[PDB]
């Protein structure tokens, strides 16, 4: 068993850090990241083979869809399925933080 | 593309002879997702869920609170901000020695059902 602060993982797009918490160094199946995006942070609307579960943990999250946008903020889940457009922005004044799980497919 | 309140999601009271005192709600799950699941607990001031296995992993996020780790022998406590990776196969639980709600987010592969 792994217990430890997420903030205190290496970060491996703009205004992004991307951490991989649970990789698949320890884990069979899919991957734990945290992503904080800075005030006006950005990862582009793009397509992957495979889903993101994802969880806001801080902040007001844009998320850009393959046509609009939605706005949702800390305690919402996201569920994106393989191949739907899908990117995020930080619109706001402060970080947003999210968390992100991905299948073995995806890598990191 | 789903975004929805996990707290909207209506939580089940898990009560058995290891489990008490806890609610899951499953957040994404098989119906929508294809190779693992998102669960939410809640975890009442003195609840439990002892130590037990499974054959798949957990991988974990502690959203509110201080959560006392029960490992394979002592047990640690975490809180808010920290993440749990729990090997297959390997003894764990969790207790709530706080006067207030733990929560924390609990991802399974699909052989682990819901
Ligand atoms: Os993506
Ligand atoms: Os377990």
């Amino acid at each position: 068993m792994i217990l430890k602060r997420a903030y205190d993982v290496t970060p491996q797009v703009r205004g992004v850090r991307k951490r991989v918490l649970i990789g698949l160094k320890d884990a069979p199946n899919f991957v734990m990241r945290l992503f904080t995006v800075e005030p006006g942070g950005l990862i582009d609307r793009h397509s992957h083979p495979w889903e993101h579960e994802i969880f806001v943990l801080k902040g007001k999250l844009t998320v850009l869809k393959e046509q609009g946008e939605e706005t949702v903020e800390e305690g919402f889940y996201i569920f994106v399925e393989p191949n739907e457009i899908h990117g995020f922005r930080n619109d706001t004044d402060s970080e947003v933080e999210f968390l992100c799980l991905i299948p073995k497919e995806g890598g990191e």
